[PDB]
């Protein structure tokens, strides 16, 4: 017969849902103590005379429930790249020369320990998504991941740069279509973040970039996602459907612009309200097609911007304190790292589970939503379905 | 009844390819002539004094091919901002204010022209995928449109940034996967291109720089695609399968760096050498399957990112002197556009085959490639079918 587009079509689609099959994390060595930042901020960025503004930053680091961070920035890489410390000096070249090679290389980490769990070869990695808010180049990070790594040069590259926080849903989003609409696809997915493009010295006229300087942290995340697993790999999670929205009455409540002087941060107080205000509409159109109505009866993985969002959208649906467990752990070891953070709590939650020998990866539940909260506002939604252990 | 993920998956796919219906394009208004560039470039960059260089730069844009591009810059803008006409003066915060809200407001008017087209309701738009190459911001151009647009708030969006020249193959190879996986999914496809980001002054230490002042012109695309098109829709291309990969023995052939001074560009002399020497083995991959082996009888569209790349590909597979006319058209009249340069040339394709009352959107043809040629090197590839007229 003659070759038909419609025939194409059938022959190279998959059959099932897009499964979770590994995952991965890394961070950087240096770890930071959230009990004693203050201190150690104001001391290498020179600021102690800012007695006042110091007693401010210490509240904000013990109200933010984070116990520790990991930080490529350092004090000797501080010392020798002073624009970094000053509030708004020229210091783009200095942050990119950073971050052009270290995001690419903590994301290499993460995947090659989502490689070793998938335990398939790494030749049959067909896609691979890089999201990162850390920096950009050309080539992309997707480019020096696939030379790190040693992925086929025919592997299908989604470059995800300036994403934000909600960006861990924005990625299981595009993965979920990779593998389901190409029969044999295996997408890796690396979700990789270092602050050192958004570290500067303290200021008293811009107080929102000092909250940044106590929530976001360090990391890298990487999964393995396909359809149609094999016998021998080993489903974590299904994604069953997605959603992105921004919320009503939200304009410039999360911004962040790429200036001279790195990336800045602009953030309104109202962002726990809004995100607390139209969450339940989200899982509305997430549950109702699935007949579930009981929020406390899913696993929950909520992208933890900071503590008051957390707290804000338990108070509201009236989510148990279990609820927010896995989610909250991931904040008080790692803080904030931007898109990867979802993508740790997934991890936390599967481990968690093995640990206390429960019935499933989902904290013996069923059903679960994962959220991306990030500029826009945007709010990124994930049905995911647990596997039994 | 439980529903299950398998009821919700078959439910939730389209059925058919994912179909091109709608194509829109848009330049800024100020056309520069490439006759006079020279004498105007190296005026605006008080570099007359440079006269070898400039001798150099007249024998560039008399080989270029191109007679005329479209800059947002003018002179107006270029005297308020002598940062930008410096060779290596800090400038990306003029060059990012800029970028950032010409790039949407440019994306706009080609997105509006691709609805017209399609005449459905904008609101029927489920997907946007934005791609630039000009800027960066957070939220982004993809975000800025749908503002502009006036698109559901819960549009997904996929922001493609920083990607350069091979990424119109990149949003066809992206847009494929989401039409095709999801039951009625409209997709609104943006490239737009801005050079304030790369404008600089001459000097003989970067001749490759001065090849990218020769070059580089300004302009946005856009189509919609989606699969399983109703009656009242006008199916224009359907995307078949697609590729990309990385050229062997091509580490640095093009590169572009973000930095205080703007996007820095570096290119080798390498680079026609690279596709020409490789571009058989992609047309291999692609057709070998659906039986085809002479490049004669499929319509091409080639990402022109220089004369020297098509004479050399046209060379070297023996391509008759008319199968490179719609790509040099685009070249001439508009220059290399980046990542939009192959969607003009698809709409130049689809004029051209009207006008002259050709069978089909593809010059009469059935099948058709596209390639994106771009840092990495990449080249990504898409097998198209045509419509009859
Ligand atoms: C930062 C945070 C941990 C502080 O904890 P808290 O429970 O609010 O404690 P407080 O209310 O005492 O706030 C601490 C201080 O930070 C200030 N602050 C909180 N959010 C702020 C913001 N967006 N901009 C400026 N200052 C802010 C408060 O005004 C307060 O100052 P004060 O003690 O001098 O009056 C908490 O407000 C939080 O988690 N906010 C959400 C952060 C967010 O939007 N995350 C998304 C990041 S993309
Ligand atoms: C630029 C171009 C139009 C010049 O036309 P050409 O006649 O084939 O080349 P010529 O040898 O006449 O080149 C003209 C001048 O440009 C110079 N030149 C061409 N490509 C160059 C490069 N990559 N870097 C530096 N100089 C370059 C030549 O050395 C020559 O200088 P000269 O006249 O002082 O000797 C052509 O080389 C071309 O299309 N190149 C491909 C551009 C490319 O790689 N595109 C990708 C963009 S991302
Ligand atoms: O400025 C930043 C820092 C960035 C980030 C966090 C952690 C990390 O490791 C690297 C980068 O996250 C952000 C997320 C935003 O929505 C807006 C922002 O402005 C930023
Ligand atoms: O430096 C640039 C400019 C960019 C661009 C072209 C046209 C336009 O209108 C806007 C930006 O295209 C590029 C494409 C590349 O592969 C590498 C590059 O370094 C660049």
């Amino acid at each position: 017969h003659m070759v038909s587009v419609e025939e194409i079509r059938k022959a190279q689609r998959a059959e099932g849902p897009a499964t979770v099959m590994a995952i991965g994390t890394a961070t950087p060595p240096n770890c930071v103590d959230q009990s004693t930042y203050p201190d150690y901020y104001f001391r290498i960025t020179n600021s102690e005379h800012m007695t006042e503004l110091k007693e401010k930053f210490k509240r904000m680091c013990d109200k933010s429930m984070i116990k520790k961070r990991y930080m490529y920035l350092n004090e000797e890489i501080l010392k020798e790249n002073p624009s970094v410390c000053a509030y708004m000096a020229p210091s783009l070249d200095a942050r990119q020369d950073m971050v052009v090679v270290e995001v690419p290389k903590l994301g290499k980490e993460a995947a090659t320990k989502a490689i070793k769990e998938w335990g398939q070869p790494k030749s049959k990695i067909t896609h691979l998504i890089f999201c990162t808010t850390s920096g950009v180049d050309m080539p992309g990070a997707d480019y020096q991941l696939t030379k790190l790594l040693g992925l086929r040069p025919s592997v299908k590259r989604y470059m995800m740069y300036q994403q934000g926080c909600f960006a861990g849903g924005t990625v299981l989003r595009l993965a979920k279509d990779l593998a389901e609409n190409n029969k044999g696809a295996r997408v890796l997915v690396v979700c990789s973040e270092i602050t050192a493009v958004t570290f500067r010295g303290p200021t008293d006229t811009h107080l929102d970039s000092l909250v940044g300087q106590a929530l976001f942290g360090d990391g890298a995340a990487a999964v393995i996602v396909g359809s149609d697993p094999l016998p021998v790999e080993k489903p974590l999670f299904q994604l069953v459907w997605t959603a992105q929205t921004i919320l009503p009455d939200s304009e410039g409540a999360i911004d962040g612009h790429l200036r001279e002087v790195g990336l800045t941060f602009h953030l309104l107080k109202d962002v726990p309200g809004l995100i607390s205000k139209n969450i339940e509409k989200a899982l509305v159109e997430a549950f109702q097609p699935l007949g579930i109505s009981d929020y406390n009866s899913i696993f929950w993985i909520a992208h933890p911007g900071g503590p008051a969002i957390l707290d804000q959208v338990e108070a509201k649906l009236g989510l148990k304190p279990e609820k927010m467990e896995a989610t909250r752990h991931v904040l008080s070891e790692y803080g904030n790292m931007s898109s990867a953070c979802v993508l740790f709590i997934l991890d936390q939650m599967r481990k968690k589970s093995i640990e206390n020998g429960l019935g499933t990866t989902g904290e013996g539940l069923d059903w679960g939503v994962l959220f991306g909260f990030g500029p826009g506002l945007t709010v990124e939604t994930v049905v995911l379905r647990s596997v039994t252990l």
